């Protein structure tokens, strides 16, 4: 029974996916426990959102386009929530992610891959921790 | 214009969010704020409905608004007032148009899913309430 | 707080539309109270279902179709269920039904309109005693 | 081959009997009977579940399967059985595939919305009860 | 009875062609004829729009056609030229009903997704220009 | 990239073709050809299937694809032949998977709804025929 964090992301805006989206997650029965609505997310933000990926070479291109529009950050709640999310997040690339998922079915770019999804009850909390303090 | 959109706790418990948002999504208006409510706060919810303050159904409109999660939005567009007021549908299952939100999904005067400002002065007064 | 009698149409099989049908009834709100399946209802059933319209030239017609394929008899509830669900049942001419309706979406056709609803508290009671005694 | 399925009360109370048999329409199979219970007799259920009767949840299970509505399906196509199973998706939430009814819709490993027989022996079975 | 429907530049801009299309499809209106033109040329559609040349519109409407691909589709059915009119729905954002195409997904006088024949002169008149 | 995309009778005798093309167009490919057949020349199809020329199949297969409307599409984006070859799904109605085309609405060997390139070599030859 634990609440994970979830980011609806600009390409979701831009293509007009934000309702399709949440409506996967909401058709699997999770619930909303909190939701903001950035126009744009502050640089901070984003930077510690995805800072266990500082390192890597596409950190700056991925922090510019997670401002390039706006954003909406839940947090669901359900029996083992993270896991399930996940699940219907589908891979990050698009030769990977199942038909079925949110990616397999509407994504077709490594970057511009319409949400996040925590990745273990650390990352859930910590991020959680970072749009809901 | 802008406008200001409340969805009702009975969306929250008919897992009706989504798709009442995407009605708007897909009619093309723009979000410019928005913020969930688990409960929103009683006076909130009657300053919302102050202009019908002297109505019979007016506790009991207070009781059922309070009586879930709310998201409240405010929405962007050309002439979204008057168009999102179309879309939502009218206020009597009696009368609702199918096509329309209410007319597809509401079935209850008061547990109608979708509140959307009636006009610009509204939208000014309850955008400014939900959001300050 | 009514009952009413839906009758989903032969031609509602055809076209796969059996789900598509119900499914709108079911996002109104209205609850299900009884439903029978008929691979091929009984003729008798059909022509007192249809007897107020035993003079007309289309009778002839329009009990052949309803046997030309499976049926499904559904008794709806919900406040005021007769005159809602003849709202989203849409107008019988193809020329005057609101886009937005069950006929006005998907019939194409005066006969083949793919559902039947009670027109009154009268009728609906007759009708529910026929497919339901 | 012949299956039975079982719309359960889950089903009922998230509006979702449409959506589910949606999906097999879709698939392509045919209704060959279909009986509405607005609240199973329980030894139907757990004749039903014979095969579970040993199990911890045996009781949550009947218990579940009896407080709401149920619709008992018969579906007809080719490799019907096999079929309608890989649609129906696992038990088990953590393991249900993004695709599948279970998949897509269930969040619980007992209220998971759809039964579909397992077998040609089960399905000749189930079918005997539900419709003699 | 025939009738000519363009997929504008718009539609494939907001992906909603397959919606658009699905809608006609649903109707049980037949395709008789269709071809994808990444960017049509001129001539054609200002040949498709002669009847509106002296509009205030005309210029801004022939490179809005021509801002991205189009398809043309012939339907077929009894009554299809009013019957897609009526599933079109009106031109303007303001009228437009719910359960329109336009009501629905349009929200602009000129970006509306869809072009239908209005009478059986035009169907043969655009028929003619998008398929000789 | 490119590939060639074949909606066959099948998708017009049920109806699904808004459906299959909507999938496609939600994955965000782009259309860059696209012509109907009210019903293809029997060599542009046995061209098509050369490769199968000597297969139990290949005349029934054949008779099929002439025996109602087919869509021939080039589809355009990053990896469009395997992207799309998965979101088609297994030729096997028992073996592809709930959540691609086939695995939600094909159930049957050769009525199978769609035809997708294999190849960049497959993708040419299959272009050419449909469009040169
Ligand atoms: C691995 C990878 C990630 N990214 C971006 C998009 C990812 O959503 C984000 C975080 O990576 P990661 O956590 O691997 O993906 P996911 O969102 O599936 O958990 O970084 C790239 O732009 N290119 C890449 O090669
Ligand atoms: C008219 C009416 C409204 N209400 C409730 C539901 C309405 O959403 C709310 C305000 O009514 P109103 O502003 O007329 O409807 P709308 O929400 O369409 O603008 O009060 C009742 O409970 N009973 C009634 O008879
Ligand atoms: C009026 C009419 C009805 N019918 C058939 C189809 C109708 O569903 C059925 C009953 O007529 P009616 O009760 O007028 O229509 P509805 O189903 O909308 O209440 O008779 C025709 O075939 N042709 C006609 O001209
Ligand atoms: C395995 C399992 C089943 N059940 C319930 C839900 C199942 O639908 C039912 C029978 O289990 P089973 O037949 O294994 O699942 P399926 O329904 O996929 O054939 O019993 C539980 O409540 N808890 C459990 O741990
Ligand atoms: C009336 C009008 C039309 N148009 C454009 C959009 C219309 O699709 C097109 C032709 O107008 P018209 O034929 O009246 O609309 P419809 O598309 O319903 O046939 O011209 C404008 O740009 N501005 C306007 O004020
Ligand atoms: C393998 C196979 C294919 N076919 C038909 C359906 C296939 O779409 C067509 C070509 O086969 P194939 O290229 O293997 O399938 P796909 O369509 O996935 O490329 O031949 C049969 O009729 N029977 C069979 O046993
Ligand atoms: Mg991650
Ligand atoms: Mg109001
Ligand atoms: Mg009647
Ligand atoms: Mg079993
Ligand atoms: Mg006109
Ligand atoms: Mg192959």
């Amino acid at each position: 029974l634990q609440r994970t964090l979830v980011l609806i992301k600009p390409d979701a805006f831009e293509r007009s996916l934000v309702a399709e989206i949440m409506g996967r997650i909401e058709k699997k029965n999770f619930k909303i426990v909190s939701m903001k609505f950035w126009s744009k997310a502050p640089r901070n933000l984003i930077e510690q959102h995805y800072k266990e990926h500082s390192e890597q070479s596409y950190f700056n291109d991925l922090c510019d386009f997670m401002v390039s529009g706006p954003i909406i950050s839940i947090v669901y709640e359900g029996t083992d929530a993270i896991s399930k999310i996940r699940r219907l997040q589908g891979n990050t690339n698009p030769l990977a992610s199942a038909p079925g998922t949110i990616r397999g079915d509407l994504a077709n770019d490594i970057r511009e891959n319409l949400i996040h999804a925590s990745d273990s009850e650390d990352s859930a909390v910590d991020e959680i921790s970072i749009w809901f303090p």
